C-alpha cells in the first residue's frame, strides 16, 4: 500500500465538484509575522494525517484572493495549502520564486502545531498564477526536491527552463493577451528536459484571468498532478494519460505530457 495515498478512489465528477472530500480549515500568516512574504491563509483538512504541502503564488496586482478559489479546492482533496500574499503586489517572477520557497519554509516550522503536524516536510510543491507561474518554474527549476510544480498562464522573460527536474503542468489560455502561451507557456514547457515528467493543458476559449475564478478543468487537473507527483498516487494516473480529449468542442484546446510516466 501507498504510505501517501489518501481519500476515496477519484472519479471525474469528484474531481470536478466545487470541493473534496476533505472538510478543510483555515490558518492565517500574517504579514508581520511571515518572513520573507507577504502572509497568507493555509487551507488545510480537519481529518489528521500527514499531508503534502503546496504554496500559491498571485501575480502582478494580485492577492492571495486571487488564487484562494484554488488553495482551498486543492486542500479538500486532502493537501495543506498556503495562498500567499506577496511583499508588494508588484513583485517580480524571480521575487516570488524566493517568496513561494519562505511560504514553504513558513508552513514547516513558523505555523501553528496543527498546520505542522499535518505536513509531510518531504513532500512539497508549488503553483502560481501569471509572475507567480514564472516564479512557480523559476523555484523549480532551484529546488529540484520538489515534488511537483503548476505554473498557470505563467509569465517570464526567461524562456528556457532546462533545468528543470520536477514534473511540472503548465496550463496555458487559449485567449492570452499578457502571457500568450505562444511567447510563454509553450516555450517554457517545450525547454523543460528529457527526462522530466511534464504535461501542458491549454483551456479552450480562456483569458489570462481565467486562473482566478472557480475552473473545474483547473481543478481537476491540477488536483491529478499534485495526487500523482507529491503524494506518488496511481489512482490518478487515469486522467493525466492519455489525458483529456482535445479537439473542437472540448473544454481543453490541446494536451501534450510524457505518459506514462
Ligand atoms: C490577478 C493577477 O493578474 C495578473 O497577474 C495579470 C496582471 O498578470
Ligand atoms: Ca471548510
Ligand atoms: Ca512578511
Ligand atoms: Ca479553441
Ligand atoms: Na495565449
Ligand atoms: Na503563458
Amino acid at each position: 500500500a501507498n504510505p501517501y495515498e489518501r481519500g476515496p478512489n477519484p472519479t471525474e465528477s469528484m474531481l470536478e465538484a466545487r470541493s473534496g472530500p476533505f472538510s478543510v480549515s483555515e490558518e492565517r500568516a500574517s504579514r508581520f509575522g511571515a518572513d520573507g512574504f507577504g502572509g497568507g491563509t493555509i487551507y488545510y483538512p480537519r481529518e489528521n494525517n500527514t499531508y503534502g504541502a503546496i504554496a500559491i503564488s498571485p501575480g502582478y496586482t494580485g492577492t492571495q484572493s486571487s488564487i484562494a478559489w484554488l488553495g482551498e479546492r486543492i486542500a479538500s482533496h486532502g493537501f495543506v495549502v498556503i495562498a500567499i500574499d506577496t511583499n508588494t503586489t508588484l513583485d517580480q517572477p524571480d521575487s516570488r520564486a524566493r517568496q513561494l520557497n519562505a511560504a514553504l519554509d513558513y508552513m514547516l516550522t513558523d505555523a501553528s502545531s496543527a498546520v505542522r503536524n499535518r505536513i509531510d516536510a518531504s513532500r512539497l510543491a508549488v503553483m502560481g498564477h501569471s509572475m507567480g507561474g514564472g516564479g512557480t518554474l523559476r523555484l523549480a527549476s532551484q529546488r529540484p526536491d520538489l515534488k511537483a510544480a503548476i505554473p498557470l498562464t505563467p509569465w517570464h522573460l526567461n524562456k528556457s527552463w532546462r533545468d528543470i527536474t520536477v514534473p511540472t503542468l503548465i496550463i496555458g489560455a487559449e485567449y492570452d493577451t499578457i502571457a500568450s502561451v505562444t511567447l510563454h507557456s509553450k516555450p517554457f514547457y517545450n525547454s523543460i528536459p528529457s527526462p522530466t515528467d511534464k504535461a501542458y493543458l491549454e483551456l479552450d476559449g480562456a483569458s489570462h484571468f481565467a486562473p482566478n475564478i472557480t475552473n473545474k478543468t483547473i481543478g481537476m487537473y491540477s488536483v491529478a498532478w499534485l495526487k500523482r507527483f507529491v503524494d506518488e498516487d496511481t489512482r490518478y494516473t487515469q486522467f493525466l494519460c492519455p489525458g483529456p480529449r482535445t479537439g473542437l468542442l472540448s473544454d481543453v484546446e490541446e494536451y501534450r505530457s510524457t505518459c506514462p510516466f
